[PDB]
C-alpha cells in the first residue's frame, strides 16, 4: 500500500490531453470491515476513515434513534491493515476493535491511523450544540488512542488544558478524518467564538455576480445558534502514546473561510501538500476544498469546483450561487487526485433538495469526467466518505455511504471498494496513457 | 461460559408450576460479529452457527442474486470466542477469518466448533441439485478447518472416500450447525439415496384424523428432483488437524423420519443428550425436533410439539397436518432448553404462506409461552437458526435471522442477542423461583 501519485495525475492535462476513466467502475465483493448493528431501531452514522502509512482508523456512531436526536450514542473504533492475499483486490485486515459503549456522550468524532495505531478526538457534551454554542464555557474533549497490539490509551480535557489562540465557546472535532505529518497529528475542529474576530467574511462565490457582503456576514453566525461565529479551526499535538498529549488550536479567520463546518484533512507526502475539504453547509453549495498551509496563522488557497454540489434546503439548494442565510447541507468529500485539488473522486448525492441518488463521480474544475449511479436512483443516502490509495501499482478508492434504510437502522455505512482505472487519453488521436 | 442447565428448566414442570419470562426480551446493542456485503445487488444467507466448548464458528454465503438461483456463493468462514470484558453481556470476538471466494461452489455449508477451531463441511456440486439427486455418482464434499491462529485445512473427498451404509446419489451438509462429542465430529446431511430403503415412511401427523400412509411414502420421493428416496443422515469423523479424517456415514432410516432436509445436531454434555431438529420441508408443518441416539443403526425419539410452525406454500402452509405432496416451508430450528425438549426458544415466521413477521418465542409443547415481534409484523425474513448458552450464570441466546431486505442485498444475516430471564412461577400465589 502506498499514496496515489497525484503528481503524475496533475501532469495529465493540457493541449490534446483529458484525463478519463478508461474502465467502468466495478464494485468488489468482500466481507465488509464496517460492522452491522444488531438492536431494532436506531442509526449507524458519521463514518470516520482514515489511511496512513501503515494502518488504517476507523470509526462510527451507534444511536437509539433516527440519526436526527442527540440522544446518547456508542461508538465503533478499529484500527487495521491493508493485507496482501496474493491477489490484485486490497485486504481490509481488521487488528484491533473497540466498542465505547460507556455513555459519555462523545459526539462527532473523528480518526487519523498514527503510526502502528490511530487516535480518536470526540466532543464531550452534556447538552444540546445549541447550549454549548452559547455558554461560554468551551465543553470537554476526549482523545483515545489504539494501536494493532491492543494498547489503548483514553484522555480528557478541559477547556482549560487546551493552549487555544481564541477562547471558543464549543469545539467540536470535524467527523472527517485528520492526518499526521511528521510527529504531529492534526485534527480539523469547528466550533463558536466568544469574542467575534472583526472581519467580513469570505464572500467567495463563483456564478454570483454581485454576492452581498452583509449576507455574507450573517451567514457565519446564524441566530438560531445564539449568533456567535461559527469558525474552523486544527487541533494539533505531538504524537505520544504514554504521556497526555498537550494540545493546541489555531483558529482559521473567517475572512478565508466560509461557516465553519464538519470536514477532513488530507496529507501527501511525496509532494508535502496538505488539503482541506469542509461542509457546504450554507449558502455556498459548490465544494468547498482548499490547499492547506499550517503556518502561524493559518491560511487556505481555495480551488474553484463548478462541476457537482449537494442537496439542500432552498434558498440554498443544489448548486445555489449567491449568499443567504441557511444552514443544510451534507457531508460529502472529496478525495483530491491532483496537487492542485483540480482533479478529485467523490460520493456525492444528485439531488435538488433530498438526500438520495449517490453516486461515485470523478471531477474537475469544470465538468464531471465519469460517474457511476451506486444502486438506483431512488437510493437514499446521507454522508459519504471517500478515501484512495496505490495497492500493487493500481489506484483503488473506498467510498463509505451512510446508506439508507439499513437492514433494522435508519441509516448503515456501507464501504464500496473499487479500482480506479485512469488514463490519459490523447485526445488528438485517442491513444491512451495508463497512469 | 457454559452450556444451559436444561435439566433444571426441565424440573420446572407439574403441579402449580409454570416456566415463564419474568421481563420482556431486550435486544443488546453491540457490534455484529457477521459481516455485511459490499456488492450491490447480492445475497447473503444460510447462517450456520456453532458454539463450542472454546470457541464459537460462524459462516453465510454470499451470492450475486436474489438468493434463489443457484450460483457460485463466495463464503464467509470464522471462528471466535464468547469473551468476558467485565459485563454481563456476552461479548462475541472474532478471532480467525476466512474468506472462500475460491469459485468452487461449495453449497450448503455447516460449521461445527471443535477445540481451539471450527469445522466447515461443504458439498461440492457441479451442476444443479436436482440433476446431483438423479446422477448415481454423489457429489465431491469438502472439509475444512480454521483454529484460532487462522491455521487453515482444506480437504475433498470423493464419494470412493466415505465409507457409508448406504448407496447416496446426492450428499448435502445440513446448513445448520453439527456437533464435537469427545473426540468425534457429527455433521447432519441429507441427500437421495440410489436404491431406496423398502420401507414405509413415519407418517407421524399430530393433529390428523386419518393420515394416509401412501402419501407419506410419495412426500419423502418427491418427482420434481427425479423421485428417489430423499433421506437424512449422520456423516462423523475422527477429529485430526494434521491429517486427512476419515469420513464415515450412517443413513437414518425413512420410518423413523419425514422426508430427508436441512437441519442442526445440538448436544449437552452434562446429561449426554443429543438433539436434533430437521427443517418441514413438506407436509408435516409443525417442528420436527427429537433425541438423536448414535448407535447402529441411528434412532429418534421425536417429540410431538404443536404450539408453532412454519409459513409454506398451500396445502402445505402454516399449521397444515394432513400428509400432501409438497415441498416447502422455511429453516427456522428451535434450541432445546429441556432435556426431552418440552421446552425451547426459536426465531420463527407467524405468518400463513409469506416469509414474514418474524418472533422470538419461548414454546412448550401444546402452548407458546412468551414470544416477542423482532422488528414489526411486516417485516420480511427467512432463515433463523438460535443459541443459547450460560454465561455468568444467566441464560443468553443468540438468534441469527435473515432479514429482508438487507441495505444493498435481499437478505442479510441480523444477531440477535438478548438474555432469556426464565423463573418458575408457583400458579397458586405467583411467586417466582429464578433459574
Amino acid at each position: 500500500t502506498g499514496e496515489v501519485g497525484i503528481e503524475a495525475i496533475s501532469m495529465c492535462t493540457g493541449t490534446n490531453r483529458k484525463l478519463v476513466v478508461n474502465q467502468g467502475i466495478n464494485f468488489v465483493e468482500y466481507p465488509s470491515f464496517i460492522p452491522g448493528s444488531t438492536k431494532p431501531g436506531g442509526c449507524v452514522r458519521l463514518p470516520s476513515f482514515s489511511l496512513g502509512l501503515e494502518v488504517f482508523a476507523y470509526a462510527h456512531a451507534i444511536t437509539q434513534d433516527d440519526c436526527t436526536s442527540s440522544s446518547t450514542p456508542d461508538y465503533y473504533f478499529s484500527v487495521g491493515r491493508i493485507a496482501d492475499h496474493g491477489t490484485d483486490v486490497p485486504v481490509f485486515e481488521t487488528l484491533a476493535e473497540w466498542f465505547l459503549d460507556d455513555k459519555m456522550n462523545r459526539r462527532s468524532c473523528s480518526v487519523t491511523a498514527a503510526g502502528k495505531g490511530g487516535w480518536l478526538g470526540c466532543s464531550i457534551l452534556v447538552g444540546s450544540f445549541t447550549d454549548e454554542l452559547t455558554s461560554p464555557e468551551v465543553n470537554r474533549i476526549s482523545l483515545s488512542y489504539m494501536d494493532t497490539f491492543g494498547k489503548k490509551k483514553d484522555w480528557l480535557y478541559t477547556g482549560s488544558e487546551v493552549r487555544a489562540d481564541q477562547s471558543w465557546s464549543a469545539l467540536f472535532f470535524s467527523v472527517g478524518s485528520g492526518v499526521v505529518i511528521g510527529d504531529t497529528v492534526y485534527f480539523l475542529v469547528w466550533g463558536g467564538l466568544n469574542h467575534p474576530i472583526n472581519v467580513d467574511a469570505m464572500c467567495r462565490a463563483p456564478g454570483c455576480q454581485s454576492p452581498t457582503q452583509s449576507l455574507c456576514n450573517y451567514a457565519i453566525k446564524p441566530q438560531e445558534w445564539g449568533g456567535n461565529q461559527i469558525v474552523n479551526g486544527i487541533l494539533h499535538f505531538k504524537h505520544d502514546t504514554n504521556e497526555k498529549p498537550t494540545l493546541h488550536v489555531r483558529t482559521l479567520s473567517p475572512d478565508n473561510n466560509w461557516m465553519g463546518a464538519e470536514g477532513r484533512l488530507f496529507h501527501f507526502h511525496n509532494s508535502g501538500k496538505t488539503f482541506i475539504y469542509t461542509r457546504s453547509s450554507t449558502w455556498h453549495t459548490l465544494p468547498q476544498v482548499g490547499i492547506l498551509t499550517l503556518g502561524w496563522p493559518l491560511s487556505v488557497q481555495w480551488v474553484d469546483i463548478t462541476s457537482i454540489s449537494r442537496p439542500g434546503q432552498s434558498p440554498c439548494e443544489y448548486d445555489n450561487r449567491c449568499p443567504h442565510q441557511c444552514v443544510t447541507g451534507v457531508y460529502t468529500d472529496l478525495f483530491p487526485l491532483g496537487v492542485s485539488y483540480e482533479y478529485s473522486v467523490t460520493a456525492y448525492l444528485d439531488q435538488v433538495q433530498s438526500r438520495m441518488n449517490p453516486k461515485i463521480a470523478l471531477v474537475g474544475a469544470q465538468e464531471k469526467i465519469y460517474e457511476k449511479t451506486i444502486t438506483t436512483n431512488t437510493q437514499h443516502a446521507d454522508y459519504t466518505t471517500t478515501s484512495c490509495f496505490a495497492y500493487k501499482l493500481r489506484v483503488w478508492c473506498v467510498s463509505i455511504v451512510e446508506m439508507s434504510p439499513g437492514v433494522i437502522t435508519t441509516r448503515q455505512p456501507v464501504p464500496f471498494l473499487y479500482h480506479l482505472n485512469l488514463g490519459c487519453q490523447d485526445t488528438s488521436t485517442g491513444s491512451l496513457t495508463p497512469l
